[PDB]
């Protein structure tokens, strides 16, 4: 039941009160949310950034054209990607964000919050010398768990930093 678990963190972690029930559909039970608008809304990613807009908080989902693509890019990816397979995944990842702070590259977005719960099954599992391999990963990760408001009850991933 890990996608309605996951979309009830995400309320959390965008500080809406009122926690909405999600049924599952299919074999591979996908979320479903039945909104009081009221149209029926199914899938993590278009139910989260349902959740995101109405949190007033929509520059999560991206500030210009090019930012929305970047953030709709990053979505996909995790629904597609991400849900040793995983360290050919992380390895990639790792290079993809050798010069980012934020996945979509500039600024703090909807795509790092669900990259940073669909990864997290895989990054506490890691050995030390794993997250010194993927260094970006590493330290992106670190990052988003200390962000405000986003890890609440996540374990916290131990990263200890070089000089501290």
């Amino acid at each position: 039941m890990a996608a309605a678990a996951e979309l009830s963190l995400l309320e959390k972690s965008l500080g809406l009160s009122k926690g909405n029930k999600y049924s599952a559909q299919g074999e591979r039970q996908i979320p479903v949310l039945q909104t009081n608008n009221g149209p029926s809304l199914m899938g993590l990613t278009t139910i989260a950034a349902h959740l995101v807009k109405q949190a007033n908080k929509e520059y999560l989902l991206g500030s210009t054209a090019e930012e929305k693509a970047m953030v709709q890019q990053w979505l996909e990816y995790r629904v597609t990607q991400v849900d040793n397979d995983i360290h050919t995944l992380l390895m990639d990842l790792n290079s993809y964000l050798e010069d980012k702070v934020y996945l979509t590259g500039y600024n703090f977005t909807l795509a790092d919050i669900l990259l940073y719960y669909g990864l997290h099954r895989f990054i506490v599992d890691l050995t030390v010398q794993e997250k010194e391999k993927y260094l970006n990963v590493s330290r992106w990760f670190c990052h988003i768990q200390h962000y405000p408001g986003i890890r609440q009850h996540l374990s916290s991933v131990v990263f200890i930093k070089n000089r501290l």
